[PDB]
RNA sequence: GGCUCAUCACAUCCUGGGGCUGGAAACGGUCCCAAGGGUAUGGCUGUUCGCCAUUUAAAGUGGUAGCUA
């Protein structure tokens, strides 16, 4: 599933804050993170293999590039 | 998909005038009275807490949609 993120170009996050961040995760792979989409404010990344809840409820607190962030189902 | 949003918060930094005073000078101190302002733009192998580059007088952290090629 899309997750939106509060984070984005201004928080000066790339996408590989995301990528690294995630991956190191027991039970996900770096394989399961499909497009992410770094904007002003927002990022969207994408889930695979229905990972999408789980990462959701892992992310909700874990510092990405050192800044916990708004996380949730992009809408 | 191009330019245009903030108000705040704890910071922090840059820019005066005037009496007196230290000092051989260069540069300072003190007291009185200020008025404003900056903290930005862009890069980097899609395994995160950074790195780098400019140009800022002054280069940080946190809270939430319009005019047009």
């Amino acid at each position: 599933m899309k997750l939106y993120f509060n984070g984005g170009k201004k928080k000066k996050i790339r996408a590989v804050d995301f990528v690294g961040t995630i991956a190191k995760i027991d039970g996900v792979s770096a394989d399961d993170i499909g497009i992410i989409t770094i904007m002003d404010n927002a990022s969207y990344v994408e889930i695979l293999n229905g990972k999408g809840p789980h990462v959701l409820k892992v992310m909700k607190n874990t510092t990405v590039k050192g800044k916990q962030l708004k996380v949730n189902k992009a809408n």
